[PDB]
């Protein structure tokens, strides 16, 4: 997260974090106490043993009492995800065991399923374990920008015509840059309480406003999500 601050311990219970050979990779959010939503460029080429889902996590490298570390039974990736486009850049994890809520950890509310998206000028908040600079300097803990919905039009010209309709973009509120960074891929857009937008990528520069940061616009998947969680109810 560039131009964010340091979360109070467990205030964002919904946050996961996807590990690869240990190291943190990119983030998510629990939907259901077995299922997390993340980016499907996540797990593009990767051996999904190596995987593990963290959830209770502040600080990532200790080992925190409130923290619950998972396998991955299912990687279900948008059918139509087109890796060089980032289009239908979703997927959804179906966990080897079901999350103990409370305190640490909790679950992120979808949009409806026909709601629009937010308009330009919405006030959202972005949370991730992944770079706060472009010096691939690292967190101390879990980190959260303040960012605005900036017009889809504006965010397609800046990105020369090449994002669909199932995508939207933030802006800072201010003159100081604020948005997500590598590591902060498949982590939640809150806006007024619901998962919205889902990071999915950015230009050079972290938080440059001249590549705005892209979203996978959340609501466009919620049928489809539904469908894949009711499809894998009985197992
Ligand atoms: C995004 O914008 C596209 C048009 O982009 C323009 O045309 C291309 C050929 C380049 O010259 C580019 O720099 C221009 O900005 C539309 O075709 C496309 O439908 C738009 N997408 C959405 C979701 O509105
Ligand atoms: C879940 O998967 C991980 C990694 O494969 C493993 O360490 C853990 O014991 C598994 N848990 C259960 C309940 O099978």
């Amino acid at each position: 997260i560039i131009g964010g601050h340091e979360v109070t311990p467990h205030s964002r219970p919904y946050m996961a974090s996807v590990r690869f050979g240990g190291q943190h990779h990119c983030g998510g959010f629990l939907l259901r106490a077995r299922w997390v939503v993340s980016a499907a460029h996540c797990f593009s080429h990767r051996d999904l043993r190596t995987g593990l889902v963290v959830l209770g996590a502040h600080v990532l490298s200790t080992a925190e009492p409130t923290q619950q570390v998972f396998g991955i039974d299912a990687l279900t990736t948008h059918p139509d995800y087109h890796p060089m486009t980032h289009a239908n850049d979703i997927c959804l994890l179906r966990l080897n065991g079901s999350a103990v809520l409370g305190p640490a950890v909790g679950l992120l509310r979808l949009p409806g399923r026909r709601a629009r998206p937010p308009t330009a000028g919405t006030r959202c908040r972005v949370a991730g374990w992944g770079f706060v600079s472009d010096f691939e300097e690292l967190p101390p803990g879990l980190m959260e920008a303040k960012v605005r919905v900036l017009d889809p039009d504006v965010c397609n010209s800046s990105w020369k015509g090449h994002l669909t309709l199932t995508m939207l973009c933030t802006r800072s509120g201010d003159s100081h840059r604020r948005g997500f960074c590598s590591a902060d891929s498949g982590g939640p857009l809150v806006c007024r309480n619901r998962a919205h937008g889902l990071v999915s990528f950015s230009g050079l520069w972290c938080g440059d406003p001249k590549t705005p940061d892209v979203y996978t616009q959340v609501s466009a998947f919620v049928a489809w999500i539904w469908d894949v969680v009711r499809r894998s109810s009985p197992q």
